[PDB]
């Protein structure tokens, strides 16, 4: 069985930047996708979030769907942004309704569910490119986060995002580092049709976003924008300031762009890419410069180039986390290891080669990683042992 995934929705908050004219509560991503049934469920638990994730595995156990393996998901792209107690409450709430059972803290709930019924193996933030510093990103790992979700929408500092304020190239660049270095997963949003841009525009910022080392994402989310009633795009589009692409234009682009992915990506809409290779397989190994550092992919595919398991692999250009003495002062990053059904002895192998590359070709002392809860016990069965939030090993 795969991962399911469990999404919820944060409570309104207000804008994150002090503006008397920016609006009452924050602008989400979820804002022109209203008829969600994720937004939806959240409205009426009135954003609590006990009772979205409690709601949700009812509804999933309903389907005849799996639930022994979760991903949590926390959408808005503001959390961050608001207070600390209830941020902490917030993950502690979703991490009490996977366990059954409410714990002392958080740290009580994680230790709980890395045992439970329902496994928290993944969990994912999203933020915006300026709400995402040492600090949130500390909080992050806190929390066990797993993979980030930036709103970085369309790379270009004239182009109007879809939330207020909007943000700088520089931040994406800047957070997608930290990101890395502290061994994280990195999704960008993206959003083509946005005003002040064109098809053109976008198709070269697209093939720039996989060019440049500053970015190179592991994933794009893909929000074709268009004209949603209720929204302020809504009026824009009334007068004139704006006006959508073409179904045929859209549809065009998105082919282009899903045209120009490398190997190392997946792509997903609201093609060569991970999630499109899905599925005797061999190992392959693609190496490329990423944030000062260098990352490696390795993958297993057999002679029709499907896609049975993956393992990216970095190396930091700093050791950013603390893990002590034991683990040295240089240590390798494993961001991600998937597998797909059957297999499972794949992600042995992809460790071990991981472990080869890094104490071997690096010269790396250990090997940490940052594991969802409920798949620390994973790894460790394969040797390695909870150290501030990572899992790590020395190499030997
Ligand atoms: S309305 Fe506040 S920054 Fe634009
Ligand atoms: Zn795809």
């Amino acid at each position: 069985s795969g991962v399911t995934p469990v999404a919820v929705m944060t409570k309104p908050l207000p804008c994150p930047g002090k503006c008397i004219y920016c609006p009452t509560f924050a602008a989400t991503p979820q804002s022109y996708t209203p008829e969600s049934p994720a937004v939806l469920r959240a409205k009426s638990c009135e954003y609590q979030a006990y009772k979205q994730v409690a709601l949700r595995l009812r509804i999933i156990q309903d389907m005849g769907h799996p639930t022994d393996k979760v991903e949590l998901i926390i959408m808005g792209g503001t959390f961050l942004s608001a207070d600390i107690t209830y941020q902490y409450g917030f993950i502690k709430d979703c991490y009490d309704a996977l366990n059954g059972v409410v714990a002392g803290s958080l740290e009580e709930a994680k230790t709980i569910n890395e045992t439970a019924q329902h496994r928290c193996v993944g969990l994912c933030i999203e933020t915006r490119p300026d709400i995402c510093g040492k600090a949130e990103i500390q909080r992050m790992i806190d929390f066990g986060t797993t993979r980030v979700e930036l709103g970085v929408q369309m790379l270009d500092d004239d182009i109007y995002k879809l939330v207020e304020r909007g943000h700088r190239v520089s931040d994406v660049a800047e957070a997608t580092c930290l990101l890395r270095e502290y061994g994280l997963k990195v999704h960008y949003h993206w959003m083509p049709g946005l005003p002040g841009s064109s098809p053109e525009k976008d198709l070269a910022l697209s093939r720039m976003v996989f060019e440049d080392p500053r970015f190179c994402p592991d994933g794009l989310k893909l929000y074709p924008t268009m004209v949603v009633e209720g929204t302020i795009l809504e009026q824009w589009w009334k007068e004139g300031r704006y006006t959508p692409y073409p179904n045929g234009t859209m549809t065009g682009l998105i082919a282009d762009i899903k045209a120009l992915v490398p190997p190392y990506v997946r792509i997903s809409r609201v093609c060569r890419c991970i999630r499109c290779r899905e599925y005797e397989p061999t190992l392959r190994r693609l190496d490329y410069p990423a944030s000062g550092g260098k990352e490696i992919f390795l993958s297993f595919e057999d002679a029709s180039d499907t896609l049975y398991g993956l393992l990216r692999l970095r190396i930091p250009c700093a050791s950013l986390p603390v893990l002590g003495q034991k683990y040295g002062a240089k240590t390798g990053l494993v961001r991600e290891l998937h597998v797909g059904s059957g297999s499972g002895g794949l992600g042995r192998k992809l460790l071990a080669e991981a472990e080869c590359l890094a104490r071997d070709e690096f010269g790396l002392d250990s090997l940490a990683i940052l594991s969802g809860v409920g798949a620390r016990e994973y790894y460790r069965s394969l040797g390695y042992e909870l150290v501030a939030g990572y899992m790590c090993k020395h190499l030997d």
